[PDB]
């Protein structure tokens, strides 16, 4: 069993690193099943040459909406759950990670089906926050996924491989994704169907 | 669909910006229905020329009170819920936002009706907190809404408009508000009535 | 109605202030009823000449204990609830505040009666944390309450008075406390008795 | 009763201290019963010559996994509960502490028995985070526990002793541990058995 982190806290990624370069999110987001739940996921890269202390991830849904009373909100913001409750948004960013927002009753994608997706006018804003160990200062990295950028029924290619006592990152695959069998019903719909 | 945030994280607000100027809250707060719940809301502006990382919002109710045991607390503080539980107080401040505190059983405005409002001796203190990307340092901006400053049965004028691939802010409307049909019962009261 | 905080965010405490001096906790802690719940409370002062951004309060119970399996923990730590869940530990420190830990089933003082108190070998450690606006840096102030320092059946004298459009703090009363009718049963006990 | 923390906030540990040296986690982790619940625990040392403000602890489980849909995640991360919900991960690090993750239904060790442990391919990554009072800057200390490093059915030797009005730390015992009667069933198993 090859350790990921050594006893003295130095990680075993990127042989011969030194722990500006900007951080990178995947260009696309994918939606597909993980242990019977539908999930929207996007990938978030590390910083090749520095740790990010107190790193956290959050996402906003930006979407215009009209309240049952006729109030119209341009570009309304609401928070997408990417680990907030269990502390799984407190990232340990030492190699690219797939962040997953599980689509449940409280998720805004609850009723969005495959067909219905390309119709919706929305944008996921993703936001990484954390203190760069090296620099001492607080960073923020952002990115965005509009409708046409969320690929339904795909999964992220793995990029992490163990080679000679270090784990190397094939950054070429970073944005690459592949197709997999995935129902085209909405989450709400899978739930109804399952629950009888 | 015109993006709000570009792939590399630069937002599309305030054409030709550069991301001291002080931040601004609305002068008044409004109370009115959103999807069948009564809501107290106030607006909170952005910083025209800088992002605010790890920006959060909180509000205190300052109100003198007497405990059933006769203890009298001058200017007692209690926390107003403006997204604390779901992470909707973790703001993405890139254009003025209406913050909403939904008036539920645990809200102190639960039993405050329209008539009853101008009678109560209270003050909402609003507090924005966050690190100014530019400056590196932690900012705090505060403001206040006393009774006469909460307008019952109004809504905030929208200020956000898309113009030629950027979203511009009509800062003139920032404080402006308009009237709308709104019941004059208290939340507790609407709840009773609805629940039979 | 004299405002506590002005529209531009400047508070109306300590006429002619300028917003080292150390922060101060009360020398004693008191235990007494507030709206039918028993409460341990201690007072925590402000900084006469500076705000404290992102100010929070927490408390630890330090008490030696033996697990049902015979493991003996010297000076075991467990967290005392002083607003953690509702965000009432996120302080707005602009005049001395009484912090209250309500003694409920999950509080370690649940079964501690008046008689039983002076028998217990314990220490409350109180810890204020926050960034000094002036200094830019993170402060921590601590203090402690051992058994003999928790006064049962008392209340904190008020210190806050409005004088000519500013609220002045009578710092003399800061530590002073007074007696009030308070049952000498433990919380667990009041609960049983009440619940029949 | 010898105080642990004095009225003015100075702690009574390490006679003649001055409040680089690196922080230290125990080399091993132990698993054993505390008040009828099974617990994985590891020890985390203080900094002999400085306090750590806003100190927090978190742990990740790193373990490769395959989703019921065949997706294979190398070195999957999931958060281990070490006080997140009650605020017991907000440490008061003034002498080495045993951090305890109670193994319940939501813990990944739920179904891991004594026999089954040495078979599993996993790694606990532990991460201390906090601002060094002295230095002004944010620190991160990390360490790791692979399978062979978690000792089943052991307890941490105590290291804290009161000597002449100060509490001294026998740093020799810091990593030392001892054996105790402990069932070899998994938590899930003890639960079933107990619950009839
Ligand atoms: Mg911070």
């Amino acid at each position: 069993i090859q350790r990921y982190v050594r006893k003295d806290g130095k990680c075993n990624v990127h042989h011969g690193n030194v722990r500006a370069e900007t951080l990178v999110f995947s260009t696309h987001a994918v939606i597909s099943m993980r242990d019977g739940k539908l999930c929207l996921m996007f990938r978030v890269g590390d910083l090749r040459n520095s740790h990010i202390v107190e790193a956290s991830i959050r996402a906003k849904l930006i979407k215009s909406k009209q309240t049952s009373e006729g109030e119209f909100i341009p570009l309304n913001q609401t928070d997408i759950n990417v680990g907030y409750y269990t502390g799984d948004d407190r990232l340990f960013l030492v190699s690219p990670l797939i962040i997953s927002h599980e689509i449940n009753q409280q998720s805004p994608f609850w009723e969005i089906s495959k067909a219905q997706l390309p119709k919706e006018e929305l944008e996921i804003v993703v936001i990484l926050e954390g203190m760069v160990e090296a620099t001492g200062m607080t960073c923020q990295a952002r990115s965005s996924y509009i409708t046409s950028e969320i690929l339904w029924g795909y999964r992220f290619t793995p990029v992490l491989t163990l080679e000679d006592g270090f784990y190397e990152v094939d950054y070429n695959s970073f944005h690459e994704t592949y197709e997999t069998s995935t129902p085209s019903l909405s989450a709400k719909e899978l739930a109804e169907l399952a629950n009888r």
